[PDB]
């Protein structure tokens, strides 16, 4: 309907991060007669200028296009300076940090759930023929112990250690290259938020990948799941599963593990 939001309904709280345009805050959106809603608020430092402001607001319009359980939904915008983008809060924060500290509290079944949930989101985006370009555990947020979501697409934006070979060599970015990225993210999750190619330099990654080196099997990851990953890492983009195939396969792998 109308995504314009009155500023007086928003109560800005603590900073939770930074993006290219300004800090990101959590906060509350209040409405007469209805419960308070937790939100995240992107602020923009340089919005007075029309060119920055139009770049900033284009990020809300990008999120406006999507409607899916496992992608953050846009709530509204405030267009009067300072300009703010209001999104839904995932109140448990970023996936990686969540995974490091909740290691002894989650099982393998939970981790495969996250991968299945992210795949539904990414298939959805594949059916809309949208190309993310920045899949990585660092860009996934936690709404509940059983619910993760792709974060704000604008806050997600070279991520050499996540990128397909064609992405690095030719700046080609397709749904197939998203499938590669997703496999690195899936590895990250079975690794509880460990980063790929820790200690390796960015300019050497493409060589190690050209030679055929691949991220190893994570401790206590089922072989059928790692098999799935290595297929996302096929050098030939044509031989990488589509997100619809990944969703179906992960659904089976989850069913078996639970
Ligand atoms: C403010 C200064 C600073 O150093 N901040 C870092 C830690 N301060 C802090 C946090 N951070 C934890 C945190 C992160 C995210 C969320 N939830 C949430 N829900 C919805 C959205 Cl759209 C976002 N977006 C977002 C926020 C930050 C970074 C990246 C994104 C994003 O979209 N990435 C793709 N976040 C809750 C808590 C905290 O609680 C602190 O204090």
């Amino acid at each position: 309907r109308d995504y314009e939001i009155q500023r007086e309904r928003i109560e800005l709280g603590r900073c939770i991060g930074e993006g290219q345009f300004g800090d990101v805050h959590q906060g509350i959106y209040m409405s007469p007669e209805n419960p308070a809603m937790a939100v995240a608020i992107k602020t923009c430092k340089n919005c007075t200028s029309d060119s920055v402001r139009e770049k900033f607001l284009q990020e809300a319009l990008t999120m406006r296009q999507f409607d899916h359980p496992h992608i953050v939904k846009l709530i509204g915008v405030i267009t009067e300076n300072p300009v703010w983008i209001i999104m839904e809060l995932c109140t448990l924060g970023e996936l990686r940090s969540f995974l490091q500290v909740r290691k002894f509290s989650l099982d393998l079944a939970s981790l495969i759930l996250y991968a299945y949930q992210l795949s539904t989101a990414l298939a959805y985006l594949e059916s809309k023929r949208f190309v993310h370009r920045d899949i990585a555990a660092r860009n996934v947020l936690v709404s509940a112990t059983d619910c993760v979501k792709l974060g704000d697409f604008g806050l997600s934006r070279l991520p050499i250690k996540w990128m397909a070979p064609e992405s690095i060599n030719f700046r080609r970015f397709t749904s197939a290259s998203d499938v590669w990225m997703f496999g690195v993210c899936m590895w990250e999750i079975l690794m509880h938020g460990v980063k790929p190619f820790q200690g390796v330099k960015n300019n050497d990654v493409i060589g190690r990948i050209e030679n055929g080196e691949r991220l190893p099997m994570p401790p206590n990851c089922p072989p059928t799941l790692y098999s799935l990953m290595t297929k996302c890492w096929a050098y030939d983009p044509s031989r990488r599963p589509r997100f619809t195939e990944l969703k179906a396969q992960l659904s089976t792998i989850l069913e078996e593990e639970k």
